[PDB]
């Protein structure tokens, strides 16, 4: 238990906004 902000992968939404291409 290192009091990590986040673990595993989930798109990293918490880190910042999700980058989208020419959708």
């Amino acid at each position: 238990y290192r009091q990590s902000s986040a673990t595993s992968s989930f798109g990293g939404l918490g880190g910042g906004s999700v980058r989208f291409g020419p959708g």
